[PDB]
């Protein structure tokens, strides 16, 4: 499965206890956050917003890169991981109109991205969504996903600090950053 | 409305004349008498439709900057008086090249296949628009619907274009293309 839907509202599996508008206009705020896989599911009783984007083939990774990530990336799902974060992005539009060779330089060469995000595995799992090229309109240009332990969470912390003073995040201009538990 | 997502609806209607349906890899699209471009999404289908093909334009995912200056320089316009006849040309590229990383495809698509260098070679005859299916969902015929627009006097120039494409190391991860070429009305 590639689609996913992300649902805030009165019902859902994760507990939301945080949200902040980092970036730009807020969320509705919501206590519950469901994940939904697929193309054609069903939108949960008491909806408040749906966020749905599809994981991608490879923008901007190498063959080297991914040998790293695929040594070092833990899976999601696990026990212990009991914390998650969705943290939808969108970018200034500026950045969709730089060639290839622009954005991955500010990506990786000027912000460091995979090398960063490196030093924080085993302890955060990951998955990227896209959605820009959906049929349907987006609020959002990515879904950002992560799942950890409780006692890795200044570390994830730490990661997002790292990120938000990279070059790469002045062409940042709307982030929600949501924080969940798992339920019980 | 998004500007960006088109429509091509095969059937009784639009502005396109087809003239031809050339099946150049795996199997072919119904036939068709005409093709209507429309904006955005189509539903329910319009009486006399056949097929819906929905695909969007994105961001640039391989040229760097001096081929896009190059690009915008020599390229022409889409919509051009003279150019009457079209092409639309579904592609699907197989799995093994979606799961290559992004260096690995950058070097088939310009190193060593050269699609870019080639086709600057045929502007500023040809003008393209390049769609994107696969992020649209799991469960689209196609990955790609390439769209051109050229003078009947050029047409013979296309095909070498094509000829030269599908000759190329790119054309090894095509597993299906096809080939529709239209006419404007009058
Ligand atoms: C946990 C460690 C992390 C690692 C190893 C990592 C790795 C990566 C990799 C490999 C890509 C490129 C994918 C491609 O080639 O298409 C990517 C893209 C991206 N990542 Fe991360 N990442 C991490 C954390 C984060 C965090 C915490 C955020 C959000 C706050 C984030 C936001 C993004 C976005 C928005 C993209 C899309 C490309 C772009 O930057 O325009 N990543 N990441
Ligand atoms: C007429 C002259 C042509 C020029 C100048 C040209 C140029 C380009 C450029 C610049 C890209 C890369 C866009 C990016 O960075 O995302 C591209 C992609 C593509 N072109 Fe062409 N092209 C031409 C003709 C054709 C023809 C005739 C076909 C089909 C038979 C074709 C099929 C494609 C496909 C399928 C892609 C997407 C590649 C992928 O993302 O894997 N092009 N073209
Ligand atoms: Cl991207
Ligand atoms: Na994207
Ligand atoms: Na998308
Ligand atoms: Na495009
Ligand atoms: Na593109
Ligand atoms: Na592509
Ligand atoms: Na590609």
């Amino acid at each position: 499965t590639r689609v996913f839907t992300f649902a805030g509202g009165e019902t859902g599996v994760w507990r939301v206890v945080a949200m902040n508008a980092v970036a730009g206009a807020p969320l509705p705020g919501i206590p519950r956050l469901n994940v939904a896989a697929g193309s054609v599911s069903p939108q949960p009783p008491g909806t408040k917003w749906l966020l749905r984007g599809i994981t991608s083939n490879e923008r901007y990774v190498v063959r080297e890169e991914k040998d790293r990530l695929v040594a070092k990336q833990p899976s999601l799902g696990r026990a212990e991981a009991t914390c998650a974060a969705l943290i939808p992005i969108r970018k200034n539009p500026s950045w969709w109109g730089l060639s290839q060779d622009e954005r991955r330089k500010i990506f990786e060469e000027q912000s460091r991205h995979i090398h960063i995000g490196l030093q924080y595995l085993p302890a955060v799992a990951r998955r990227l969504h896209h959605c820009r090229d959906l049929g349907e309109n987006e609020p959002f240009d990515f879904l950002t996903w992560f799942e950890y332990s409780p006692s890795d969470e200044t570390a994830f912390n730490r990661l997002l600090a790292e990120l938000r003073a990279s070059v790469e995040w002045q062409y940042v201009d709307r982030e929600i950053d949501i924080r969940l538990v798992h339920e019980p």
